[PDB]
């Protein structure tokens, strides 16, 4: 999570209880469903998680097959958004969106990462 420490934002590792609360809430929700996505949006608003935080969370709540498909989709969405010029405040010469979004004070970029991360759960492969 990104929290206040001193006069600034700083990364703080997930608390055990935070992970358990999300895991228990979302355990009976289908990955990619609207309720899945809104549950995770709530967690994102609460915790302001970094990309690493979100990866860690996936280990509790998503199968490897779903994680892999999700990340493949997300990586493409990030690449496509850069080329199509829909990323605000993003200069790729300063690192990838994933790299820059880890910076605690980079909330505007991380918010965009978080939204792409949410949307990437839609249309997981089928049939």
């Amino acid at each position: 999570p990104i929290i206040s420490e001193g006069n600034r934002n700083r990364h703080r590792a997930w608390a055990l209880r935070e992970l358990q609360d999300i895991k228990k809430e979302i355990e009976n929700k289908a990955p990619g469903s609207q309720v899945w996505i809104q549950t995770l949006r709530l967690a994102i608003l609460q915790a302001d998680p970094t990309p690493a935080d979100l990866e860690q969370l996936c280990q509790y709540i998503a199968s490897p097959v779903d994680q892999t498909a999700h990340m493949t989709s997300l990586t493409a969405a990030i690449a496509a958004a850069e080329a199509a010029n829909t990323l605000q405040g993003f200069n790729p010469q300063n690192g990838t969106l994933t790299q820059q979004s880890a910076q605690p004070n980079a909330g505007d970029l991380r918010s965009q990462y978080q939204n792409l991360w949410l949307q990437a759960w839609k249309n997981l492969p089928t049939r």
